[PDB]
C-alpha cells in the first residue's frame, strides 16, 4: 500500500515540481538524468540520482530497461512519469507491474481506451458525452474522406488518430485541397507517431479550448478540480492558461464538470487526467480528447483549488480515497504564462548560458522553474525556462499581478518570451476575453 | 475618489521596500523608491517607477533625514508615503510634517501613535480600556528607590523596561533586591544612549512566557478587523527568529477572547491603519498586553498566508478613505511559519558580511521567499543582516514544518554564512515540534 520511494522518470521543470511534493510527503525522491542533464538543479535535491545514459535528447529517458534498472538499483517502489516521455507508454506501464513497481497513473486498459483519438470519440459517444460530428472511427482512405467531407460540410479538419503535440492535423477549406492535405497529414503522422491512421471532424471556427481536470481513485470516486481555458495557442500548442474559464456561465460550467466526471467513471479512470473540449459561440461544448496523465498547465488548477494534484496522484496510487467533491472549493483566478527560451516575435529557439537569473516572487506568485544563474538552456531540445503562475481574487487582479511578476523576471544571456506575455497582458482583446485558438494566427 | 492615491514614496530600504513596491504597482499606482549611496545596488530600484538618492549613507542616517525624504516625495510628485517598519515609521514629527506638506502618511494618526509610544503610559491607556496588563509601576518609576519599594510590593522576579524602548533594548530582568540598583542604572544608561530617553518602568517578570500578538487593521469609519494571532516565542535577545499563525498553544475560547481584546483596544484609541498588539501568555494561558506597535511588523506575511489578505493593500485603501472588509469575510485557514534568514553564523549568530556568489531561492506551492537578494549582491551584514524571510503555508502545523524543511534545504547561498542551518535544526527539534518552548528557550540551550 504505502509508497516509500518514488523514481521520477522525467527531467526539467516537472522533475523538480514532483520532487518537492514527494519530499514534503516524507518519501524518497529518486531522479534520473542523461549525461546532458548532469547540470540539472533537482539532482542537487534528490535523495539519489542515477545516470541513465547518453544525451541523444529524449532517447535515454525513453530507454525502458535503463529506467527500470534505475528504479531497481535505487529500490524505488513506484515511478512518477510526469508528462511526455513514458507517461502514455502502455508497454512501460505493463513492465512496471511486471517488476512490482507501482506506476503512478491509470490502468493500461483505461489508457488504451483513450489512446486512439478516433476510437476514444466512439467510447465517449457510448458514454453520453457530446463529440464533434465527423467520421465514425478512422477514415479508410482519401476517397472515404472526400465522401464524408461533403456530407458534414466544409471546412473540415483531418486529425491523426495517434496524434499529439499539435502535429498531424490539416484544416481543409475546399474539396480541391482535400487529397493533398490528407497525404500531408498522413505522412507527418507516420513520421512522428509511427502510425498514419487519420480521422475527420467538422472544423469549429474560433473555438475556445477549455479542459476539465479530474482525478479518480480506486474506490470509483472521481472529482474535478475546475476547468482551464487554454485558447491562447500558437501552432495548436498552449502559451497561456487560466482558471476558471470566464467565458462560461455557471450552468455551462456545471454541465461541463459533470460531463467530465461522467466520462471518467464510464472508463474506470484512476489517477489524474484531463478532458479537453472545444466550446463554440453559443456555448455548446464537444469532447476532442482525453490526456491520461498530468498536464503541463496543472498548477493553475492547484492555485484556485488549494489541491496538490501530484500529492493526490500519489495518495490514489497508495489506495487512499480522494477528498469529497463538496470539500473542494474553487476560489479566485489563476493565470500561467509559459516562459521559453525563444524570441518573443519569431518564437525561434534561443539556446545558451543564462548569465543573469532573478525570478519574480511575492504574494501568490509561483515561478515553476529548474533554471538558475549560469545554467545552460538547450533550447533546441527543451526551450522551457519556467512556468510563471499567479493567483488573485479576480481576473483583472490576476492580470495585474502577472504584469508585475513578468516585469520582475530578469533573465540575460538568452532571449525569452517574457515580452510576448507582457504584450498579451496589455492587449485589450486578452483583457476583454475576445480571442480564440486562432487569434495569434491572424495577428 | 478625492482621496485616491496615485503615487507612493517608499521611505525605507531592503526587503520591506521590495515587498511594498510589489503591492503598490499591482494596484496600478506609481512606486517611488529612495536610496542612500550605499544602497545603489538594491534590487527594487530596478523595479521602481522612479528612484531618488537621498544621501551618502552613514547607515540609517540618510533614511532618517526628514527634509531629504520630504524633498524626494515632492520632486517625484508622490502624494503619499509608505513608511514600512523601523526608520521613520513611528516618528511623530515626521507624521506631522507629512500633513504639513499635503502628503498622506500611510499609518495611524499622530494622536493614536502618541498614546502608545511611551510604553508605561500605554499600559495606563489599556487599563482604562479594560485590557489586561501585567501588574507593575503606575506609569514611570521616579527612580531606583521607587523601584526597590515597588519590587517588594509586586514580588520578585521583576523586569525593568525602558518607556521609550524598542528592539529588545533597555530591559533588565531582576531576580533579587541585591541586583536591582545596578540593573536599574544599566538599563537607564542603555536607554539614554539608544533612545535619548532613560525613563524606566517595571512590571512582573512572567515565567516562561509565550509571545503572542494580534494583527489588526482599522479604517477611517471606526471599523477594526483582526487578521489572526501570531506566536513569536522563539527569540534570541528578545528579538524574533521564527513566527507562526495560529498559536496552537491557545484553545478556541482563549483565542476568541484574545482577538476581541485587540479589537476593543484598537477601537478605544481610535486606531486607523495596520498595527499589532503584543501579549505575553503565562502557564495558565492568561494573556497580558505588553505593547502596541503602531505600524506594520516584519512578520506580517505569516498573517497574510493564513488570511488571504494583502495587509499593505488594506493599509493603502484605508489611507484612501475606503472601508475595510467585514470581519465575517476574513477566513483564517491552515498554518503558516516564517523563518528569518540572516547573514550570520548559525551557531554564533555573528555577522557574515560579503558578496553572495551563489543564490538559488526555494520556490514551490505555498512557498514565499521575501528577499531583495540576488546572485552577486553584497550583503552589509554589519548594518542589515537580513537576507530574506522564508514563509510557508500548509493545511496544518506538521505539514507546514515539513514544507519549511524542504524549502530551507533548497535555499542555496554561497559566499557568506547564513542562519539556514539554525532554522533546519529548529524544524527538526522535538521541543519545537511538540510546542514546548518559550521566549527563553534558546538561552537555556
Ligand atoms: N474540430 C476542431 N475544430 C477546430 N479546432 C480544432 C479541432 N480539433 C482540434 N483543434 C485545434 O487543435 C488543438 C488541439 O487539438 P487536439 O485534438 O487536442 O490535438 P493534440 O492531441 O495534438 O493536442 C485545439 O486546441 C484546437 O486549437
Ligand atoms: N513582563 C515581561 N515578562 C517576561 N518577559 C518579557 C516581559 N516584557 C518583555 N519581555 C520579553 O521581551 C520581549 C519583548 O518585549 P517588548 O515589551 O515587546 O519589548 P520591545 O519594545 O523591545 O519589542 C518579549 O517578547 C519577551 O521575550
Ligand atoms: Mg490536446
Ligand atoms: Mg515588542
Amino acid at each position: 500500500m504505502e509508497i516509500k520511494s518514488i523514481l521520477i522518470a522525467n527531467r526539467g521543470e516537472i522533475a523538480l515540481r514532483a520532487l518537492r511534493t514527494i519530499k514534503e510527503m516524507g518519501k524518497k525522491a529518486i531522479c534520473v538524468y542523461s549525461e546532458a542533464d548532469k547540470d540539472a538543479l533537482y539532482l542537487k535535491y534528490a535523495d539519489a540520482s542515477i545516470c541513465i545514459g547518453k544525451a541523444r535528447s529524449s532517447e535515454s529517458y525513453l530507454n525502458i530497461p535503463a529506467i527500470i534498472a534505475a528504479a531497481e538499483i535505487a529500490e524505488a517502489d513506484a515511478i512518477f512519469p510526469g508528462y511526455g516521455f513514458l507517461s502514455e507508454n502502455q508497454n512501460f506501464v505493463e513492465i512496471c507491474a511486471k517488476h512490482n513497481i507501482k506506476f503512478i497513473g491509470p490502468s493500461v486498459e483505461a489508457m488504451n481506451l483513450m489512446s486512439d483519438k478516433s476510437k476514444a470519440k466512439q467510447v465517449m459517444q457510448r458514454a453520453g458525452v457530446p463529440v464533434i460530428p465527423g467520421s465514425d472511427g478512422a477514415l479508410a482512405g482519401a476517397e472515404a474522406a472526400k465522401k464524408l467531407a461533403k456530407e458534414i460540410g466544409y471546412p473540415v479538419i483531418l486529425k491523426a488518430a495517434a496524434g499529439g503535440g499539435g502535429r498531424g492535423m490539416r484544416v481543409v477549406e475546399n474539396e480541391k485541397d482535400l487529397e493533398k492535405a490528407y497525404w500531408s497529414a498522413e505522412s507527418e503522422a507516420m513520421t512522428a507517431f509511427g502510425d498514419g491512421t487519420m480521422y475527420m471532424e467538422k472544423y469549429i471556427q474560433n473555438p475556445r479550448h477549455i479542459e476539465v481536470q479530474v482525478i479518480g481513485d480506486s474506490f470509483g470516486n472521481v472529482i474535478h478540480v475546475g476547468e482551464r481555458d487554454c485558447s491562447m495557442q500558437r501552432r495548436h500548442q498552449k502559451l497561456i492558461e487560466e482558471s476558471p474559464a470566464i467565458l462560461l456561465d455557471e450552468k455551462t460550467r456545471t454541465r461541463l464538470h459533470e460531463t467530465a466526471i461522467k466520462a471518467a467513471k464510464a472508463i474506470g479512470y484512476e489517477g489524474a487526467g484531463t478532458f479537453e473540449f472545444l466550446v463554440d459561440k453559443n456555448l455548446d461544448f464537444y469532447f476532442i480528447e482525453m490526456n491520461t496523465r498530468l498536464q503541463v498547465e496543472h498548477c493553475v488548477s492547484e492555485m484556485v483549488s488549494g489541491i496538490d494534484i501530484i500529492e493526490q496522484m500519489i495518495k490514489v496510487a497508495e489506495g487512499y480515497a480522494l477528498p469529497s467533491q463538496e470539500s473542494i472549493k474553487l476560489n479566485g483566478h489563476s493565470i500561467e504564462c509559459r516562459i521559453t527560451a525563444e524570441d518573443s516575435k519569431t518564437f525561434l529557439p534561443s539556446p545558451g548560458k543564462i548569465t543573469k537569473y532573478i525570478p519574480p516572487a511575492g504574494r501568490n506568485v509561483r515561478m515553476e522553474s529548474h533554471c538558475y544563474q549560469d545554467y545552460s538552456v538547450p533550447a533546441y531540445y527543451d526551450s522551457m525556462i519556467g512556468k510563471l503562475v499567479v493567483w488573485a481574487e479576480d481576473r483583472n487582479k490576476a492580470i495585474a499581478k502577472m504584469k508585475v511578476a513578468l516585469d520582475e523576471l530578469l533573465i540575460s544571456g538568452i532571449k525569452t518570451t517574457k515580452d510576448f506575455h507582457l504584450s498579451m497582458m496589455e492587449n485589450p482583446d486578452f483583457i476583454n476575453n475576445n480571442y480564440d485558438t486562432n487569434y495569434l494566427a491572424r495577428h
